């Protein structure tokens, strides 16, 4: 479960890039995430009436979700695994009013590589690609106890 220290290297580096326009990466994901996997979009209340992906696009409100989302992640992942109190809250908030499924926390950690992936390949390679998945794995993992104990099976 756990990475490396070169490994987080690896992932702080492509994050130093994220780092730039938190906004706007963010958007990107939750792009790639409603588009690959529609049934995600029900979740969210505000973005649900958002059609194509040109009409996602010019929402105001789902870049800044996507600020939102990233700037925790950020520090979550700049924790280097030892994240408890950044995850108390965002597990309480997905294990009850919101009631996120794990899968659709691997759905949007692929969405995030694979945004990565498409705007810094030069600093997102092969070792790179992988810590960053072990990463979001290490983060759903240990949210799915919170869950656990929260009651929601995720
Ligand atoms: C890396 C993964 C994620 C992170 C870091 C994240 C982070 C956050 C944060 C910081 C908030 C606002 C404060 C809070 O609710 O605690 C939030 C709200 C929310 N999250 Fe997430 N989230 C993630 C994944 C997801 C996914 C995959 C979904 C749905 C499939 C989701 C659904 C929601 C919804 C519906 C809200 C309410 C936001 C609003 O309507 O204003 N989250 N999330």
């Amino acid at each position: 479960m756990g990475l490396s220290d070169g490994e987080w290297q690896l992932v702080l580096n492509v994050w130093g890039k994220v780092e730039a326009d938190l906004a706007g990466h963010g958007q990107e994901v939750l792009i790639r995430l409603f588009k690959g996997h529609p049934e995600t979009l029900e979740k969210f209340d505000k973005f649900k009436h958002l059609k194509s992906e040109d009409e996602m696009k010019g929402s105001e409100d789902l870049k800044k979700h996507g600020n939102t989302v990233l700037t925790a992640l950020g520090g979550i992942l700049k924790k280097k695994g030892q994240h408890e109190a950044e995850l108390k809250p965002l597990a309480q908030s997905h294990a009850t009013k919101h009631k996120i499924p794990v899968k659709y926390l691997e759905f949007i950690s692929d969405a995030i590589i694979q945004v990565l992936q498409s705007k810094h390949p030069g600093d997102f390679g092969a070792d790179a690609q992988a810590a960053m998945k072990k990463a979001l794995e290490l983060f759903r993992n240990d949210i799915a106890a919170k869950y656990k104990e929260l009651g929601f099976q995720g």
